[PDB]
RNA sequence: AAAA
């Protein structure tokens, strides 16, 4: 805190006037900043550098009667003057309106446009919006291509790439190409696709970039400006319509703590006190939140969860409550009957729908990819119409069209599998929490996050409190990619690596990254600590002893040692694992808890036993039914010592035992009333009067008879480490607090410096380059290309495989080797099912009919993985083999034989929505392999893939829109 | 294992 300001907290009005000309501070505060910057095209010669200003007027010449705010004005104005523009703002900013102008601008003078979306499901929704608006619109997806000759086109990012590599003529006729949610280029699988598309695109194409808030937004335009020789504008705004307050919910905790104030203030104590809660360690705790926020009037509330599976469970436990009124009760199934006419009688009885119908009546929504496109769309409608006050959604919901709420809850702070157990990045936080805070009902937005972690916390602060993260290119080499680049003569695989956004980052980052280090080095040098050395050897050995004594009590707490010393009435010292002391006590009874009901994994023997122990603590009096946590929820005698002081038998876990007494107190059989328990307390108090310095402890060595070589070692390193603490200015003054507080930042920055040091190592990283030589060797060895590394016939059908990434070689190998021709069309379709999707499926079929072809295409993977691994790449022999799924082979095959859709989902646990997804994509692998056989010269396998394709196509499995 |  140096120079900063503070908004008016709750409600205020700053101005007033009378009768002629006022000054408007009216009903908005405080959302302020906007930004406009322009990237410029590089100059060819020294001889001439033109300096070209363009500052476009606020309100354009013709607004087409459309409604526009000051922000979207210059976004439109940039397109109006016909130049590329980047709009980076929250999904609340209304970015869609500028996309409709760009198309309308082109349609006005009658030329062609391409609209694109990260996701095909969202592409279809925007299509029917565009078609019903303009009418000259048509969509090309993989599955369905409708009206391709239309001026405006809605297509998958996958399709847009496939036409460029194949050099479609339609790209010569396209003026503008609109990319939406481009900040999702981060995706480790399909994010590389966005870069491949952009770089290869014609230089005369004008661009529109619709993105969330990103720090490097200007850096992105530089990269577009340099490779395309264009002037690319940047329109960026940080404003959001509603203030945001952040509450932390500790795991197992009984409440929420406010970490971030509405004005941005970060509470350190709430953060620290929250961490005290998590040392006390399937949580139903979400059912509690949704319960009270109904009564606290926080609605609607969007609960974000990153798994399809556990997402429905948190909806199930909350299904025991009903938040809807009778007028809302019958309104949801009155609007539910419209989609029945759009469905078949067999499909209207579908199992998924019969579950959700009573659920929506209770006012509980659910949104994810495992849902039917018609069913999830009604749920999307019902939310923004206000008939659903509680929604359990996945990350995809935050990517889609604006559908804001009053509350946003983060259930999990860790993120996905692909390369890392990855803490939640800042960009995802801004995007999801941006859903909170609608216009006129919210004084404030409410954001709740549950926090537990798997190594060390300092990260946990950095997510919300710290800075944002760079938008990192996920660009990486691929088999399908290197062949497509080696395919066209005009371009080499090295050409794309040059213009890839990852290279553009590193080149411009490193000279600046050098200044990042020297500025960091000044601060740690600018801090001057008296006796800079001795302290490093105090804090150094401070964390050394505090850590190694934890290893001593841990062995003692283990039943191997302490258990034999458990006797009724033995004096016991109880201190919670968090470090809070419940005071002394006396052992009443010890019992091992055996065989819990089901859910939680069986107990480790450290926490296994349960010790009933008499303590003088107080707090919420009841909890005799005791949570599996360490203790009933109490409060030690810091609290009300008047309202309660009672010696009470407390069922403490075994890890709460830090010491044992030397002698035991005689105990009766029953402590029930206050009399029976208070009498034992005086028996304890008597011991305290005779032992002022402390109560004698059983010596772990001699008294408890622990001779272990590992125990002796730890205990010997305990003694000598204690002696080092006395050799420092520990005694005769405790000023170490001021030293540690100043020295703490020195180590934080020092650790922060080492990262910036290793940051340069990753800027100069050769991973892309070294992979290419190693990857092109297996292309030569497997026979895909020659010794001169020139394309061969096999590589021409491998460039035709798109929809499937990673089996591109396997599929190319099997097809060229004359495999699918020895089979039947139904068999050909069920075999290609293994490649299409990686979601787990449970059914039991080892049936030898489909096991024979599966084992063969599986063995071929081992052949591929054999030479590819010793080529100095990294792939395991087992991992790649198992990347194909046999659990769905029975399922898809049944649909091809003309069995009803309803029975199909009864064979497996596959989502009815996910089943649609893997079919439509399987459908496209067929259409792509139809072209693959067409290049090979074998036209019998073309019809083979076409006759198979015809059996996956029917009336009700094709449902999007029917217009023109 | 989330998203296409
Ligand atoms: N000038 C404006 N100020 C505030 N809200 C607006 C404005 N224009 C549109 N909106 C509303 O804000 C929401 C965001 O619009 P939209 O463009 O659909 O979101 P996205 O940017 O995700 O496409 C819309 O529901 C719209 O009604």
């Amino acid at each position: 805190i140096m120079t900063d300001a503070f908004q008016t907290a709750e409600s205020r009005e700053v101005t007033g006037a009378q009768g002629f000309a006022p000054t408007e501070g009216e009903s908005i505060v405080l959302s302020h900043n906007i930004q406009h910057q322009v990237a410029l095209p590089p100059d060819l010669d020294y001889e001439y550098i033109p300096l070209s200003e363009h500052k476009p007027p606020a309100e354009p010449a013709r607004t087409y009667s459309f409604k526009l705010d000051p922000f979207q004005a210059l976004s439109v104005a940039s397109i109006e003057r016909e130049e590329s523009v980047l709009v980076s703002a929250h999904t609340s900013a209304g970015k869609t309106v500028v996309a409709e102008y760009a198309i309308a601008q082109c349609l006005k003078k009658n030329q062609r446009v391409i609209y694109t979306s990260p996701i095909k499901a969202l592409s279809n929704q925007k299509y029917r919006d565009f078609q019903a608006e303009f009418g000259d619109v048509g969509l090309m997806t993989g599955d369905v291509t409708i009206n391709p000759t239309a001026s405006c086109l809605v297509m998958t990012t996958e399709i847009l790439r496939s036409m460029l590599y194949r050099g479609s003529e339609i790209m010569r006729e396209v003026a503008w190409v609109v990319f939406d949610e481009i900040h999702y280029m981060r995706d480790k699988i399909r994010g590389v696709v966005w870069e491949e598309t952009i770089i290869l695109l014609p230089d005369k194409v004008r661009y529109v970039f619709l993105s969330a808030t990103i720090p490097n937004a200007f850096q992105f335009a530089e990269w577009i400006a340099k490779i395309h020789r264009q002037a690319c504008h940047v329109v960026y705004t940080d404003f959001r319509p509603t203030p945001l307050q952040n509450y932390f919910f500790p795991a197992g905790g009984k409440g929420i703590l406010l970490i971030v104030d509405e004005k941005g203030n970060f509470k350190e104590n709430n953060f620290n006190q929250a961490m005290a809660m998590i040392e006390e360690k399937e949580k139903a705790d979400i059912a509690k939140i949704i319960k009270m926020i109904l009564k606290k009037n926080f609605q609607p509330v969007i609960v974000f969860n990153f798994s399809k599976r556990e997402c429905e469970q948190m909806a199930l436990a909350s299904s025991s409550m009903k938040f809807n009124a009778p007028d809302e009760e019958n309104m949801v199934n009155k609007v539910f009957e419209n989609a029945l006419a759009s469905l078949s009688e067999d499909d209207k009885n579908l199992p998924q729908i019969s579950n959700i119908l009573p659920l929506l009546r209770k006012g509980i929504g659910v949104h994810h990819s495992g849902l039917l496109p018609i069913l999830k769309e009604t749920i999307e409608i019902l939310f923004q119409e206000g008939l659903i006050k509680v929604l359990f959604a996945t990350e995809t919901f935050s990517i889609g069209l604006n559908m804001p709420a009053r509350t946003v809850v983060f259930t999990q702070v860790t993120k996905w599998d692909g390369q890392q157990r990855r803490p939640l990045t800042s960009s995802e936080y801004i995007q999801m929490a941006g859903r909170a805070g609608r216009r006129g009902l919210d004084d404030r937005g409410i954001v709740i996050m549950m926090v537990d972690d798997k190594l060390e916390p300092e990260t946990a602060r950095a997510i919300v409190v710290g800075n944002q993260d760079k938008l990192n290119s996920a660009f990486h080499l691929g088999y399908n990619m290197v062949l497509n680049l080696l395919r066209i003569e005009a371009i080499s695989p090295e050409y794309m690596l040059e213009r890839c956004f990852f290279q553009f980052q590193n080149a411009a980052s490193v000279p600046q990254l050098e200044r990042e280090l020297i500025s960091l080095q000044q601060e740690r040098d600018a801090i001057i600590i008296p006796d800079e050395s001795i302290v490093k050897d105090y804090y150094g050995v401070r964390q050394q002893l505090e850590e190694y004594n934890k290893d001593m009590v841990f062995v003692i707490q283990h039943p191997q040692n302490c258990l034999g010393f458990f006797q009724e009435g033995r004096l016991i010292h109880i201190k919670s694992p968090s470090g809070v002391d419940y005071g002394w006590g006396v052992l009443i009874k010890h019992i091992q808890r055996q065989t819990p009901k089901n859910g939680q994994p069986p107990y480790p023997e450290q926490e296994s036993y349960v010790l009933d122990v008499l303590l003088k603590v107080s707090g919420d009096f009841n909890p005799k039914t005791r949570g599996e946590g360490p203790m009933p929820e109490g409060i030690m005698p810091a609290g009300k010592d008047s309202k309660n002081a009672r010696w009470e038998v407390v069922p403490c876990l075994l890890n709460c035992l830090r010491a044992l007494g030397q002698l035991r107190v005689f105990l009766p059989k029953r402590l029930e009333s206050a009399d029976e328990k208070d009498g034992v307390g005086k028996a304890v108090d008597e011991i305290s009067r005779r032992f002022p310095d402390g109560i004698p402890i059983l010596d772990p060595m001699e008294n408890m008879g622990i001779n272990d070589d590992s125990f002796k070692k730890l205990l010997r390193k305990i003694e000598v480490l204690e002696s080092r603490l006395v050799a420092n200015p520990l005694h005769n003054s405790p000023l170490l607090v001021e030293l540690w507080n100043q020295y703490s930042l020195k180590m934080q920055l020092g650790e922060q410096i080492k990262e910036k040091k290793k940051a340069i190592a990753r800027a100069h990283s050769v991973a892309q380059l070294d992979e290419l030589k190693s990857r092109k060797r297996v292309l030569r060895r497997l026979g895909f290309i020659n010794d001169a590394e020139v394309v061969q016939m096999k590589a021409r059908v491998a460039c035709e495989i798109s929809s499937t990434e990673g089996h591109e070689l396997l599929l190319a190998e099997l097809l060229f080797n004359r495999f699918f021709n020895e089979l039947s069309p139904e068999i050909c379709a069920c075999i290609l099912s293994c490649f299409i999707f990686d979601e787990k499926i449970e059914t039991q079929a080892l049936k030898e009919e489909l096991a024979k072809p599966f084992r063969e295409i599986q063995a071929q993977a081992r052949i591929i993985a054999k030479v590819s691994a010793e080529s100095k790449l990294d792939v395991n022999e087992d991992e790649y083999v198992q990347s194909l799924k046999w659990q769905l082979m029975e399922t898809v095959l049944a649909w091809a034989q003309g069995r009803p859709f309803s029975e199909i989902c009864k064979m497996t646990n596959v989502y009815e929505g996910s089943l649609i997804r893997l079919f439509r994509r399987l459908e496209e692998l067929l259409r792509q392999m139809a072209e693959a056989a067409r290049v090979m010269g074998s036209e019998e396998l073309k019809d083979k893939f076409e006759l198979s394709l015809s059996k996956i196509r029917r009336d009700i499995v094709s449902f999007n829109s029917l217009y023109l």
